Parts: structure tokens; C-alpha cells; sequence
């Protein structure tokens, strides 16, 4: 507590540079963001470098031709590997084997940091990540990425102890969450409780809200944990996240 804590990832949906470049400008940049992801191998331009970026390794589409050539070029410092491999049929093997065979040369020779694959939360999410970082040990990742989604504050919790317990060698990226509850005053006192506990969590570097989008993504995400409205201005939870060291109800 002599410090504001920077540890929040700016998710940053292609629909809002497809839509509202300009809702990046109303971004506050002095609060406690200290990165921003798109899930893409390019670079958002209406960021204008306000924040690093984390380019992604998505899938498969990812790995060759102009998406791998974003990726080497790249002057940012830190590379996620794939989104839910696990749920776009890519085995911990193969994973494995490109890893290896192609994503480790970012780090011997580009002197970039890598982040795991992010998996969903789930048991088959769960033994994908844990056959995967067993079968690299040899070459560990720099940071364990995770997905959280759901209703429960303590739950989050445990689970980052959990795979922070069965993963000990390295940081955690929680690279998304929310809460899924339709409950505004849940949905607050959740990400509240969540930013707060992860900012004195030493061994979480960075943290991701997911909702910064126009349209709900899928049914399975809360329209109460939107963090832009339809026209892409922010939403008092959006506000909170982005201005608010310790954040509060």
C-alpha cells in the first residue's frame, strides 16, 4: 500500500476497432490498466501505445504466413499462446510439439515472455493445461494463463489457489473473467472482491475483465457485467475497473 496496483488487462474486443476506434480514447490511461489483449496477432492502432499490448497466438489459423509474421515483428514483450485449446480440438501433444517446434524460438531468440494456453475453467480445461505444462517442463511457459467465469467470488478464489498450488513454478495471467451473475449487486460485489484479493495476490501479475464489447458476446456472459453499453461508452462497472484503486461498491 505505498503504490496505486497496476495489474489490469484491457480486453479490447475487433468489434469495438471494427465500430468505436474511438471509445480507446476515453479509456482512463492513469488508473490501474496496465495492458491491453484482442485475442488477435495484430496490433490495435487506436491504442496508440498507451498501454502494452499482448498480441495472441489464437489457433491454428495463427501459426504461418501474415498472422505469424504480426507475431515476429512484433515489439511487444509478452506472447499468449492458444485460446481454449482444448474446446478447438488441439491436442496437449500437438500443442506441445509446435510449442517446441516453433512458439520457444520467440523466447530464445526474440527474448519475448509466452503465457500458456488459457483454458476454461472446467475438468476438461483443467487436464488439458495440466497434461500440457507437464509435457514442456523442460521449456515452461513464463506465466500460466486462466479463464474464470461464474457466480461466486470465494469460488474464483479457490480455484487461483488451486492452480496456483498444482502450477507453482510460475505466475498466473487470469487472461478473462467475470461474473455471470444477472445480479448487478452481485456483479459489482464479485469483481470488487476479485480485483482486490488479485492486487495484494503477488503471484497473479495481470488480470483480465471480460464485457468491453457493444453486444453480448454469447448467452453464457451477464448483460449486467457489460463494461460498454450499445452506443460504447463505458458502464459504472467499466468506470470502477479502469479509476478505482481499491476498488469499491
Amino acid at each position: 500500500g505505498s503504490h496505486m496496483v497496476k495489474k489490469r488487462v484491457l480486453l479490447w474486443d475487433y468489434t469495438n476497432t471494427r465500430d468505436v476506434k474511438w471509445a480507446m480514447d476515453k479509456i482512463n490511461f492513469k488508473g490501474p490498466l496496465h495492458s491491453c489483449s484482442n485475442w488477435n496477432t495484430w496490433y490495435p492502432d487506436e491504442l496508440k501505445h498507451r498501454l502494452p499490448f499482448r498480441p495472441m497466438i489464437h489457433g491454428k489459423n495463427n501459426l504461418t504466413g501474415g498472422e505469424w509474421q504480426n507475431i515476429l515483428k512484433t515489439n511487444e514483450e509478452v506472447i499468449h499462446f492458444f485460446n481454449e485449446p482444448e474446446r478447438a480440438g488441439i491436442s496437449p501433444e500437438e500443442a506441445a510439439k509446435i510449442w517446441n517446434d516453433q512458439v520457444l524460438a520467440l523466447r530464445t531468440s526474440h527474448h519475448k515472455r509466452l503465457v500458456s494456453p488459457s483454458c476454461a475453467s472446467d475438468p476438461a480445461g483443467i487436464a488439458w493445461i495440466k497434461k500440457w505444462m507437464n509435457l514442456v517442463a523442460k521449456n515452461p511457459p513464463d506465466y500460466l494463463g486462466l479463464h474464470w467465469y461464474g457466480t461466486k467470488g470465494d469460488e474464483m478464489i479457490r480455484y487461483l489457489e488451486s492452480m496456483h498450488k498444482e502450477h507453482p513454478h510460475q505466475p498466473i495471467i487470469v487472461s478473462e473473467w467475470a461474473s455471470t451473475s444477472r445480479s448487478y449487486p452481485d456483479v459489482l460485489g464479485l469483481t470488487v472482491q476479485l480485483a482486490n484479493w488479485m492486487d495484494s495476490t503477488p503471484w497473479v501479475a495481470e488480470y483480465a475483465l471480460f464485457g468491453c464489447m457493444r453486444q453480448m458476446a454469447d448467452d453464457f456472459v451477464s448483460p449486467e457485467a457489460q463494461l460498454m453499453n450499445k452506443d460504447g461508452s463505458f458502464t459504472d462497472l467499466m468506470w470502477k475497473y479502469m479509476s478505482d484503486q481499491p476498488m469499491h461498491i
